[PDB]
């Protein structure tokens, strides 16, 4: 069901200051909008337009915290939010106009230098305010851009006004030619009703010439620019079975299509479920297919982005084109991959994935067992470490407005309220806004809250197993096997989980002495651990599954192929010239998670050796193995808790010839660099060379 994870990116995350040193305010005489633009230098630039679409914001995705980020202050809104703006890369520049409320039509210039420069000034024009038509009477309430001159202007009442630059900085209104109106001789229509308005709510430039638009009534009408007539006017609805009844007439500017090619998809109301995908041709629009929306619980979820284009390496091979959809409803979002088998829109399927991140999950369903538990400072040091200062911080904020202040040390009264805040926070901080294809295929989601984006990521097999395990109606012998390891495992407790885990790092260690006999430690852990600490019904039912398979092929599959990754004859990592702050902790994140399903893995697998009599001496090596990577697991999960920062630099400087970070830019070699990185962890010495080392590792493990 789900193949891809989530991944959550807060480009400050390794550093205490909640915000760079170097953050410039240009005037002008974000948790509404962003979205992030690639540019000349291969470099992504993120912008975050305000609330009050009175700021706009601009920082390097690879550099956030050295970099610069630079707020644009704003006269006054925008007409109508984000809609009313634009931002395009003329030569290198970044071209912004504004239609302001009041009418103006702002037009900002911001050289490329600039905003990767040190610089906290700016010289010459970036802006020039502007009057070109009156927008009193006939309000605007759609900007698109088409050409560096030339861009026209979408109004409330369905007018299309044009913008011609004759100069470099001068605008005149090229007019169309517009009969729509005369609908007002119909007793259905009147002119100066406040309904009966039927304006555009997207739009998109085809071969630089015809402008399709969609308006509120679902009509597709096609504008050829080289006549300024209308060409076409379809109608989307007619179509699909004619529903009397309720057609929601989109009440506001989105995303309801995008085309790859020549072809193009539309998302029409029909409890928000119509995807029609036709194709254009020559200028002509010709219907495919309507591929309804497998969403449920009354189907509340909103579009928040779409976006069609050359197909993924899924689990499907029958595949020509892609959909990305990004739904959202409340701050919860929902992204799924429509996957089009043919060139016939007829025969397609629905790939969803996971919508929290594994942190977010194990926290959610209590399901860590790795974080360090006790003293109320030490769960302190646990969220903040979690969370990340930005996020902390703005968490202690709305703690103390609210009155609620920390009693003495120990008030878990208090730390109780964090949770919850921070937990929130982020949430907040993580609402969807865009979407962005990074590289040539990674999904991307840019938030709310500046320097928050969250990647998806295409799971590896083994994950796949991990994020569906109550749903694989098929799947392999191993994943049977992982299921019902799981299945008996989720019956225990945290509390024992853990204190199995500790008796297997006792292992490593020799708090369980070398001198004892495997099945003897294992009896030690038993008595200890499990003993009158489940049901012994659940273990008939385990034992019972267990004896059809053939654990040792399986087994052998799980632990030489699956989780011991491949030698590598260096299957190119795009090494980075400079620090990518952003594929760090993306790396880093994607690292934790596949580990923390391994270290699950694990631990169950280890556990039905200590309950069933395996012969020891036959699996003794699988034994060893599997205590020496649960060791390297615990102790680097151990370690990303503790200091993430830290960590990733020891880690990548683990690595020689790729001292500075990687560059990915497909989900293979992303998948590769992560497998790599395990492979550094799984092939890592852990023998202590002295006292000294000893202390280190008891101290902190
Ligand atoms: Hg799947
Ligand atoms: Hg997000
Ligand atoms: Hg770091």
């Amino acid at each position: 069901m789900a193949c891809l994870s989530r991944i959550d990116a807060n480009l400050l995350q390794y550093y205490e200051k909640p915000e760079p040193n170097n953050t410039v305010d240009l005037y002008v005489s974000g948790s509404e909008y962003s979205n992030c633009l690639l540019l000349s230098n291969s470099e992504y630039i993120c912008y975050h337009f305000s609330s009050r679409s009175t700021l706009l914001t601009f920082y390097p995705l690879s550099d956030a915290y050295h970099g610069k980020t630079i707020n644009i202050h704003l006269p006054n809104a925008s007409m109508n939010q984000r809609y009313t703006l634009t931002i395009q890369e003329v030569e290198q520049q970044l071209l912004v106009n504004v239609i302001l409320k009041d009418g103006s039509f702002l037009t900002l210039q911001l050289p490329l230098s600039f905003l990767f420069s040190s610089a906290n000034t700016l010289n010459g024009e970036w802006f020039h305010l502007q009057n070109p038509y009156d927008f009193t009477v006939r309000v605007p309430h759609f900007l698109f851009y088409v050409s560096p001159q030339f861009s026209v202007v979408f109004l409330e009442d369905g007018g299309l006004l044009g913008l011609k630059k004759v100069d470099g900085v001068h605008y005149e209104p090229l007019l169309f030619n517009d009969n729509s109106y005369l609908k007002c001789l119909t007793r259905f229509f009147s002119r100066s009703s406040k309904s009966d308005y039927d304006s555009v709510i997207s739009c998109k430039l085809f071969h630089e010439r015809y402008l399709i638009v969609l308006t509120q009534n679902c009509h597709l009408k096609i504008w050829d620019l080289t006549s300024f007539t209308l060409i076409q006017d379809y109608d989307m609805v007619s179509q699909s079975d004619s529903d009397p009844s309720h057609f929601r007439k989109v009440e506001a500017v989105g995303e309801y299509l995008s085309l790859y090619n020549n072809t193009l998809v539309t998302l029409l109301p029909l409890e928000n479920g119509l995807f029609q995908m036709g194709t254009l041709l020559v200028l002509t629009y010709t219907f495919q297919n309507n591929i309804p929306t497998n969403l449920s619980a009354s189907a509340i979820w909103s579009i928040v982005d779409l976006v069609l284009t050359r197909p993924l390496e899924l689990n499907v091979e029958a595949s020509y084109l892609n959909l990305i959809v990004l739904w959202k409803s409340g701050t919860a979002s929902k992204l799924q991959i429509l996957n089009v088998n043919d060139e016939s829109f007829k025969n397609y399927e629905w790939i969803e994935s996971v919508n929290k991140s594994l942190v977010d999950l194990q926290s959610e369903h209590d399901l860590d067992i790795v974080t360090k538990t006790g003293d109320v400072e030490r769960g302190f040091c646990n969220l903040k470490s979690r969370y990340g200062t930005q996020i902390f911080e703005r968490a202690q904020q709305i703690l103390s407005e609210n009155k609620i202040i920390m009693a003495h040390n120990e008030d878990e009264e208090y730390l109780a309220n964090l949770e919850t805040i921070l937990r929130d926070v982020k949430t907040a901080f993580n609402e969807a806004s865009s979407i962005t294809l990074y590289g040539d295929e990674i999904i991307l989601v840019n938030c709310f809250q500046p320097y928050n984006h969250s990647l998806y990521k295409l799971n590896t097999t083994v994950e796949n197993w991990f994020y569906n395990m109550h749903s694989e109606t098929d799947g392999s012998e191993l994943f049977k096997y992982l299921r019902t390891l799981n299945g008996f495992a989720s019956t225990l407790s945290n509390d024992v989980l853990r204190s199995i885990s500790k008796k297997f790092l006792d292992i490593i260690t020799g708090e369980l002495p070398d001198s004892m006999t495997t099945v003897e430690k294992f009896t030690d852990i038993f008595k200890n651990c499990l003993e009158n600490q489940f049901e012994i019904t659940n273990l008939k039912i385990l034992f019972d599954e267990l004896n059809s398979f053939d654990i040792p092929v399986v087994l052998n599959d799980l632990i030489n192929n699956q989780m011991k990754p491949g030698i590598f004859w260096k299957k190119d990592f795009i090494s980075a010239i400079k620090f990518d702050g952003f594929t760090s902790i993306i790396s880093l994140e994607s690292l934790h998670q596949l580990l923390s399903i391994h270290y699950r893995i694990t631990l169950q697998v280890l556990l039905t050796f200590v309950l069933f009599d395996l012969d020891t001496e036959i699996f003794g090596q699988h034994i060893s193995t599997l205590l020496d990577l649960h060791y390297k697991q615990f102790l680097l999960l151990n370690l990303y808790r503790q200091d993430k920062c830290l960590l990733a630099e020891v880690l990548l400087k683990d690595s020689s010839e790729f001292s500075f970070g990687v560059k990915f830019f497909n989900y293979g070699q992303l998948i590769a660099y992560i497998d790599s990185l395990n492979s550094n962890v799984y092939n890592a010495s852990i023998t202590e060379n002295s006292f000294f080392m000893t202390f280190f590792r008891s101290y902190i493990i």
